[PDB]
């Protein structure tokens, strides 16, 4: 076996015995940045020792459920593959967009010596997301710090978008003009954006009013990002031996859904493998290019899901109804470097009392939570 398959065979023997332990984090360096990301939602007028409880459960409940993000087990991928700095040069490299065909992909596969080079790939899935409601609300009750995000207000004096991340655009239009619009607008909760019939045969001087604004907002598009951030993975390349076909091997969580350890406890990397890397790359170009809603859904959930949830992952009100483009950075991996970090992480995980790799995972959770609560309770008093 080349040093280059040696790294994916340990990056997932070691993953499926000790889960949540490979970010190498100390449990007790854990369980105080735990209780410190807490104390923001202590109410410190109240009753202490309950809400400490409180958090407590809270947290170590995630730590037994699927609550690892995809980004966060894509980081540590990278992490682990490439150590800290080169990790962080991998982190600022720009994504690209991948090809409609995945051509550009696919070449840059074909181009490198399958017997000769390692590489890691990291994906990342947007979807189209732009705002479809506008809000008529007084000036003395909107505040831009707490209103929801993603929507157009209308005030007397201010046409605003505020977008995912919460920043406040202005659209354009003068005090007159706004109050003008204010006052063209009734009295309804919101007002949709989509309406066919009030953008395309408007009948009523509301529905002008409401089709101008959609028409200024149109019209300075390129100003906003409506892509979000869907899912994150990487696939790995392992250097073959001699004439041996090259095999890819996807690597992911999805928060709500299974971990990496999940992930590579039901060989869904290997499973996936089989199609082969062209085929895989094929079909996440019509991820990004189809305007099917079934079709995307199906990809997504064959994709994505935990493995035998393929079939409901993106059934019903899961669907992916809306626009997803695929980007992608690439890089090569030096195989000594990898099952160095990946050795000193078992040496980590080696000093933690334990059996079984089971009992060290509980010692680990148990230390963080004795951390957590020694330090809320310091903290407060």
């Amino acid at each position: 076996e080349s040093p280059g398959f040696m790294v994916h065979k340990k990056l997932k023997s070691m993953s499926q015995s000790y889960g949540v332990m490979m970010t190498g984090v100390p449990a007790e360096v854990l369980g105080q940045m735990q209780a410190e990301r807490s104390i923001p939602s202590i109410n410190k007028t109240g009753n202490l020792k309950q809400q400490i409880a409180k958090e407590v459960s809270k947290v170590c409940h995630m730590m037994t459920e699927p609550t690892q993000s995809c980004g966060q087990a894509s980081n540590d991928v990278c992490e682990l593959l490439l150590g800290k700095i080169e990790a962080e040069k991998f982190h600022f490299t720009k994504y690209e967009a991948l090809s409609a065909d995945g051509d550009n992909l696919k070449n840059v596969l074909e181009n490198t010596a399958p017997s000769s080079t390692n590489l890691l790939i990291r994906f990342e899935i947007d979807r189209e997301d732009p705002p479809i409601v506008l809000v008529k609300t007084k000036n003395e009750n909107f505040n831009p710090e707490t209103a929801v995000k993603n929507k157009i207000y209308l005030l007397e004096n201010k046409l605003y978008f505020i977008d995912k991340m919460g920043n406040l655009f202005n659209l354009g239009p003068g005090k007159k003009k706004c109050t003008q619009l204010f006052n063209a607008i009734g009295d309804s909760a919101e007002y949709s954006l989509c309406d066919p019939f009030v953008l395309e045969e408007p009948e009523k001087p509301e529905d002008f009013a409401i089709s101008e604004i959609v028409d200024i907002f149109n019209e300075q598009k390129e100003r906003f990002d409506f892509w979000i951030g869907s899912h994150s993975f990487t696939i790995y390349i392992p250097q073959t031996l001699g004439e041996s076909p090259r095999q890819f091997y996807p690597y992911q969580a999805y928060f709500g859904s299974h971990t990496l350890q999940d992930w590579f406890v039901s060989d869904k990397d290997e499973y996936l493998s089989r199609i082969g890397i062209d085929k895989y790359i094929e079909k996440l170009a019509v991820l990004g290019k189809t305007t099917n809603t079934k079709e995307r859904s199906d990809i997504y959930a064959e994709f994505f899901s935990k493995r035998g949830r393929e079939a409901f992952f993106c059934a019903h009100l899961n669907e992916k109804r809306q626009p997803l483009r695929v980007k992608f950075k690439i890089t090569e991996i030096n195989p000594e470097l990898a099952l160095k970090n990946l050795q000193e992480t078992q040496e980590f995980i080696d000093t933690h009392p334990g059996e079984n790799p089971s009992d060290k995972v509980e010692n680990y959770r148990n230390r963080a939570k004795l951390a957590m609560t020694e330090h809320l309770e310091s903290l407060l008093d």
